[PDB]
């Protein structure tokens, strides 16, 4: 079972290694070692798994002038970069790449000693979570809505009056299908081009149209104009957007910035992008591009200056929660919407959140964190079509079409990192022929010789100043004893001491972590190897106290021991970063914004998320934070005014 999911990509990278080919005798050792039979079961089993590896898409030649032959896959290449995704493997992935992006990001600020993304990560361009909760309410309740719209000749703001039929993304990007009854016809929307949030009139009432199909009519998409942005960079910074660039050269006047290109076909995409990287990038042109990311940078700079709303947060027993840190119950759950989301008949909500025991509203964000969260980097554009109408959502099969996907070693190895905790999550009782197990052998085949530490949460080899440390967490845990952890600050000049019931030790990007129950935070906390000053037994044993409780969050949900608080203002618009960001706290406004309290990772990203969402945003506390935040939005700004 797990020893031929193991025995498979062992194999794979045997014969992808191999420039000359290997022979069955040398495949034998290296892989089939377990085989404790001779020659003839393992023959045979060496044919099952050749057979296998074809189904996965992996050739294996054979080179010979019996037992003369030799075998390798990928010809002279070590990687096989092009794999062909199904639409369930392609959702898989998805998740995965959610995952990757949180690992990258806790390691980059853990490992900082000017505010910059790490490689393989890009800001996060996702539709409104509040424009998809109105839209999706609006369907529920039968009720039109109405909402300011940008115009299809980029003519006139114009408040269109519409019936919702349906969700759905194509190229990435998310749209709305319905009656508009302004035009007596149907209408296609993009959500991007909304001048508003979406005003859901719950005094009406429609029906919608009993032949109607959201997967055609959005089939009928054509593809946006790929245009062209050119753009004043600093050097040495905007790796994830330099990765885009068709052209690059010294730019005319300031010294140290460069002069790209990159391609681009909706502008309020790429804006919301390099409004993200505030000072570090102009416009230079096209003018509706330059026009979007000014607007949002001011738009954030007024936000600022609108005077501060108290501070008065509800006693919260009185208010509706904001998402909880996803744990492993829930990405476990996540992947079995994937086999409702692709069968021909898609994933009815009401029935499938009552067949596994939790609401409607938990399904739906359960769906937004799988489908609406948008795609990281190095996730392809054109891998998934999702459609979204009421009570029912579906990702379409193009019949005997898969997409296929180039990756390279780097996006490969990082996807792995996010399959390989998939992997891990506690077995069901009902393994073999999953799409986790799918996607992991074609991803194993992209990132050649780096799968086998990068598709591992244990083989990572231990660095000697931390031997000591592994051997007693590992101990621990074996024997049940609870340890006395003095735990290293961020930078290293004081420790917090604290008793701690040792629970996993795991692996991610070559980095040894610990997950532990921690008696003084009272829950779960995951430690960096690294950090541990010194760990002793304290002669007792394991409390028990983390299958106690309610859950707890998944290895990378943990709250960080170097999180710093921030006090969040949201508008309406933007409710939906309280959820995205797991808000300590939440106070309503007046107008349907809120206040937040929310854990960021790093302070350092904070201006970066405010200049992003361009007025949806502001920073309340801390004050050094707030200021901070607006010198990066000033200092964006005056490129501009000139
Ligand atoms: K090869």
């Amino acid at each position: 079972g797990a020893s031929r999911t193991e025995r498979l990509l062992n194999l794979l990278l045997a014969l992808l290694n191999t420039k000359v080919g290997l022979p069955r005798a040398v495949l034998r050792e290296k892989v089939y070692h377990d085989s404790a039979d001779n020659d003839v079961a393992f023959g045979r089993m060496f044919e099952r798994d050749k057979v296998d590896l074809k189904q996965f898409g992996f050739e294996i030649e054979t080179l010979m002038d019996p037992a003369s032959a030799r075998y390798r896959i990928g010809k002279d290449s070590n990687r096989l970069p092009d794999v062909s995704l199904t639409p369930a493997e392609s959702t898989v992935l998805l998740l995965a790449a959610q995952l990757w992006e949180r690992a990258a990001l806790g390691s980059a600020a853990a490992n900082a000693v000017d505010v910059d993304l790490p490689a393989g990560v890009q800001p996060r361009i996702k539709p409104a979570g509040q424009a998809f909760d109105d839209v999706v309410a609006a369907m529920h309740g039968k009720h039109p809505i109405r909402f300011g719209y940008q115009a299809v000749s980029t003519g006139r703001e114009e408040v269109r009056e519409v019936e919702p039929w349906g969700l759905g993304s194509r190229f990435g990007q998310w749209y709305l299908v319905g009656l508009d009854r302004g035009r007596g016809a149907k209408r296609v929307f993009r959500l991007s081009r909304m001048t508003t949030a979406i005003s859901v009139l719950t005094t009406g009432s429609f029906h919608p149209p009993k032949d109607f199909n959201a997967r055609a009519e959005l089939d009928e998409l054509n593809e946006l104009p790929v245009r062209q942005a050119t753009l004043v960079i600093d050097k040495d910074k905007l790796l994830a957007l330099r990765k885009k660039a068709t052209s690059l050269q010294d730019a005319p006047d300031e010294s140290g910035r460069d002069r790209i290109t990159v391609d681009f076909r909706d502008p309020e995409q790429l804006a919301e992008e390099l409004a993200s990287y505030g000072p570090h990038v102009k416009v230079t042109g096209p003018a509706e591009l330059s026009a979007a990311v000014v607007r949002r940078l001011q738009a954030a700079a007024d936000f600022d200056d609108a005077p501060l709303p108290p501070l008065e947060f509800p006693e919260a027993g009185r208010a509706p929660r904001a998402r909880k840190r996803t744990s492993e119950d829930q990405l476990a759950r996540m992947l079995q919407l994937v086999p409702f989301l692709v069968h021909h008949q898609g994933l009815h909500i009401q029935e499938v959140a009552d067949h596994f025991g939790i609401s409607r509203k938990a399904l739906i964000d359960d769906l937004k964190i799988l489908i609406c969260s948008g795609l990281p980097e190095g996730y392809p554009d054109d891998l998934l079509d999702i459609q979204w109408e009421n009570d029912h959502v579906y990702i379409s099969e193009h019949l005997d079409l898969n997409r296929p996907v180039r990756f390279s070693e780097e996006e490969a190895a990082a996807l792995l990192t996010g399959l390989a905790m998939l992997g891990d999550l506690p077995a069901l009782a009902g393994g073999s022929g999953s799409a986790l197990e799918s996607v992991t052998i074609k991803l194993t085949g992209a990132a050649g010789e780096a799968a086998r530490l990068a598709g591992s949460v244990s083989g990572q080899s231990v660095a000697p100043e931390q031997a000591q440390a592994f051997a007693a967490i590992t101990q621990a845990i074996r024997e049940g004893r609870q340890l006395r952890l003095r735990y290293f600050s961020l930078q290293r000049d004081e420790v917090t001491e604290r008793d701690v019931d040792p629970l996993r030790l795991y692996s991610l990007d070559s980095t040894w972590y610990f997950e532990a129950y921690c008696h003084s935070k009272a829950g779960v906390r995951n430690f960096r190897l690294d950090r541990v000053e010194s760990l002793e037994p304290n002669g007792r044993a394991v409390s028990g106290s983390a299958t106690a409780g309610q859950d707890f969050p998944a290895r990378l949900f943990t709250p960080g021991e170097d999180d710093v608080l921030v006090c969040l203002e949201l508008t309406r618009q933007g409710a939906g970063l309280a959820d995205d960001y797991y808000a300590e706290r939440t106070a309503p406004l007046p107008d349907g914004g809120l206040l937040a309290e929310v854990r960021f990772g790093d302070a350092g990203w904070l201006p970066m998320f405010v200049s992003q969402h361009g007025g949806s945003v502001r920073i309340l506390e801390p004050e050094s934070l707030r200021q901070e935040t607006r010198a990066w939005i000033d200092a964006a700004l005056v490129q501009y005014d000139s």
